[PDB]
């Protein structure tokens, strides 16, 4: 444990942004850290046994992953949100998982 970069503070400071499930489904707490008067930076602080990531509450991916993870009826700790989306418009099959376009501005 190091003092130069404090690790033993309850806010994430800094995230990973982009995050994958194999790694959140081995999360066991969530907490959604808000710019407002908690901490300079909106994170999701997430603790996995061997560390504690932080990654951005912007994520597709942990959207996805909350609501897999909010199915738990232990109780809900690595959970925030338990919804992605109020609901959600899908496709049967035919589909590509998420279509996320990065919207060009100025089509000309």
């Amino acid at each position: 444990s190091e003092a130069i970069l404090p690790i033993a503070s309850s806010c994430c400071t800094e995230v990973s942004h982009h995050i994958s499930r194999r790694l959140l489904e081995r999360v066991n707490m969530c907490r959604i850290q808000r710019a407002d008067g908690d901490c300079d930076l909106a994170a999701v602080i997430l603790h996995v046994k061997r560390r504690r990531i932080c990654v951005s509450p912007h994520n597709h991916t942990v959207k996805q992953w909350m609501k897999v993870q909010a199915a738990k009826k232990n109780g809900k700790g690595n959970v925030c949100h338990r919804k992605k989306h109020h609901g959600k418009r899908n496709s049967n099959r035919a589909h590509q998982g998420k279509h996320e376009t990065y919207g060009h501005k100025t089509p000309y």
